[PDB]
């Protein structure tokens, strides 16, 4: 089936993305806090909406908060000033706060019962977002040997959502506070810069062209 791509706002971003954010696939943004992780992911919730000559997917989009760092009227903010009906955009997203790293696991079951449900409707789902995916199972598995079971339930929790992604034609983006293995498709640092501008840098993408991307965080969410 073709890859989807869903528009970041960003002109400079979805360039060094090759596009935007691909159904089929895991994208991981990483950085600290305020590099713009979470405002993308709130910016993605409304983009995924549009239809496909505005960057979206004419989809819904479904979100997991492990951190209580979603903000619906930040979601209100960017589709108002997009063009948007803010409650109409806000109907298009299913939240979960996810209490602990089980708990999140049975959430991605869940994801799968609503994406099949809507998946031939005029809307379906096209976004599962999960914000700083890693920061229940860094609280959970703590101490000597913790390293091997973290990995492998981490390693257990992406399979899932790589399959989510590709059976049903989703772009699954998640995000991470910042030598460990990792398994997203694409993996994106994000940090602070010059004027209020954050940069993006692909991180072990050869298949992508060198460069470093610029946006910033706007009543937009992200744009230029
Ligand atoms: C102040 O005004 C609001 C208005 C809306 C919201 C969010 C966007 N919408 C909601 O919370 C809706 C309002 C009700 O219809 C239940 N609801 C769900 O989204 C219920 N969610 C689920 O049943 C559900 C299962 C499984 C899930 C699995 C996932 F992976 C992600 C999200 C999942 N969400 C917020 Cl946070 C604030
Ligand atoms: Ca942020």
């Amino acid at each position: 089936a073709t890859i989807g791509r869903i528009s970041t706002g960003s002109k400079s971003l979805d360039k060094l993305l090759g596009g935007g954010i691909e159904t089929q696939a895991i994208t991981e943004v990483f950085g600290e806090f305020g590099s713009g992780k979470t405002q993308l992911a709130h910016t993605l919730a409304v983009m995924v909406q549009l239809p496909p000559e505005e960057g979206g997917l004419n989809g819904s989009a479904m979100y997991i908060d492990t951190e209580n760092t979603f903000r619906p009227e930040r979601l209100r903010e960017i589709a108002q000033n997009r063009g948007l009906d803010p409650d109409e955009v806000l109907d298009n997203v299913a939240y979960a706060r996810a209490f602990n790293s089980n708990h999140q696991m049975l959430l991605v079951q869940q994801a799968e019962d609503m994406i099949k449900e809507l998946l031939n409707t005029d809307r379906p789902v096209k976004l599962l977002i999960v914000d700083s995916l890693t920061s229940h199972f860094r609280s959970e598995y703590i101490g000597r040997g913790a390293l091997a079971e973290r990995q492998q339930k981490l390693a257990k929790h992406l399979a899932d959502l790589h399959r989510l992604a590709n059976l049903y034609d989703i772009a699954v983006f998640v995000t991470n506070q910042v030598i460990l293995a990792h398994s997203a498709t694409l993996r994106v640092y994000l940090r602070k810069g010059k004027g209020g501008k954050r940069i993006a840098r692909l991180i072990d993408a050869p298949h992508l062209p060198e460069g470093e991307a610029v946006f910033s965080i706007t009543e937009k969410g992200i744009e230029d």
